[PDB]
């Protein structure tokens, strides 16, 4: 039996759950008989990303719906969808491109989780929880409830929950201090860079085995840049509820996982509307999506020399913007240093 803490053990079980991976694929209307978990490959997802990038071209250049039909069908050939003997819905718009790009982002993380679980070594004498924990190459420790860092994190959760996200309230079950192998060494060029903030990153439970082993990555070159609001980068939020929406929890699965990462933002490229950029303008290290609401800047605190915007939501004074809340995007994976992993219970009030 495993000597790991019970919350650490429950975390491993949750992220390496094969049925949850299958459930996530079903959600994206994938045909599991034509394409099960085992048949998924980095190559197939990449080829589908490229076919989606072709759909991105047809939509923008106002191509005929009879020319988009073959591009749409090609995507379904690479990624089989559950429609049986019926014709599948037409991928002829930017929304369909975005939705299928999000699916492929998840499939790429699900593939990493499954390859980890099916690769390596099988040993009956060792606890399967301990074996799977080692595969993540991440030091996971339980943060003591009565510690100052736990009080800071709980205040951050409590204060940055938005009114427009009141269909549920949030309960912090566990706070994990995480240390990805080699990540501190990778973050070294940006360790002293100004504007370093502790920000939120919400994702589906089925993506965390991929996130903890490989780190938060950027969508591949094959991915359609127009399917990403501020281009292919790593997205963060200063509001817990904005990130918590990306946990994709329901009444049937109310437990989610959220990250707290130290992001070296530096000189921010402040944007109000969609900008599908491949590269940042000279002298800029990040993009700040200007939201209508911002945490109180006077209420900012410093946890290990890192700014924690745990202030309650106040008006930013930003007019004519497509965002209700701020977002932060970095375009170099070395600019992120993951600090905490939170297990949350979503108490749906609907
Ligand atoms: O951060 C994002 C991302 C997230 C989102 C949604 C989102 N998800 N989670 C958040 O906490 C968040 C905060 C503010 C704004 C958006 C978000 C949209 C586009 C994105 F490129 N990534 C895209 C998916 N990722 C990948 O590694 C894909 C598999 C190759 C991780 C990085």
């Amino acid at each position: 039996k495993s000597k790991l803490p019970k919350p650490v053990q429950d975390l491993i079980k949750m992220i390496f759950d094969v049925e949850s991976m299958k459930k996530a694929m079903v959600e994206y209307e994938i045909d599991l008989q034509k394409m099960p978990l085992g048949k998924l490959s980095k190559r197939q997802i990449q080829a589908a990303y490229s076919i989606l990038s072709e759909v991105q071209q047809a939509v923008s250049q106002g191509s005929s719906d009879s020319q988009i039909l073959d591009l749409s069908n090609r995507f379904y050939t690479l990624i089989p969808h559950d429609f049986g003997m019926k014709k599948p819905p037409l991928l002829n718009n930017a929304d369909s491109v975005q939705a299928k790009a999000e699916m492929l982002d998840n499939l790429l993380d699900i593939e990493v989780a499954y390859s980890l679980l099916r690769g390596g070594s099988d040993d009956s004498s060792k606890d399967p929880i301990d074996v799977n924990y080692e595969k993540l190459k991440t030091d996971i420790k339980v943060v003591d409830r009565d510690s100052e860092e736990a009080e800071i994190i709980r205040k951050y959760v409590k204060n940055t929950h938005a009114t427009t996200h009141n269909a549920y309230d949030l309960e912090v079950i566990d706070i994990f201090k995480i240390e990805r192998e080699g990540e501190c060494q990778r973050y070294k060029p940006f360790k002293q860079l100004h504007n370093r903030r502790l920000l939120w990153h919400g994702s589906r439970t089925t993506n965390f085995a991929g996130i903890l082993s490989q780190g938060l990555r950027i969508a591949p070159p094959e991915a359609p840049v127009t399917g990403y609001m501020f281009g292919k980068g790593i997205y963060f939020a200063d509001m817990v509820s904005k990130s918590a929406n990306y946990c994709h929890t329901s009444q049937g699965d109310p437990i989610g996982l959220i990250l707290l990462g130290e992001v070296a933002l530096g000189n921010m490229y402040e944007l109000k509307h969609a900008s599908h950029i491949s590269k940042l303008p000279k002298g800029k290290h990040s993009v700040k999506g200007l939201g209508k609401t911002t945490p109180d800047p006077s209420a900012n605190i410093s946890l290990d020399g890192v700014d924690v915007p745990l202030g309650t939501g106040i008006s930013s004074g930003v007019n004519d913007t497509s965002l209700l809340y701020n977002e932060y995007i970095v375009y170099d994976i070395a600019q992120v240093n993951l600090k905490y992993l939170l297990k949350l219970k979503f108490n749906f009030k609907t």
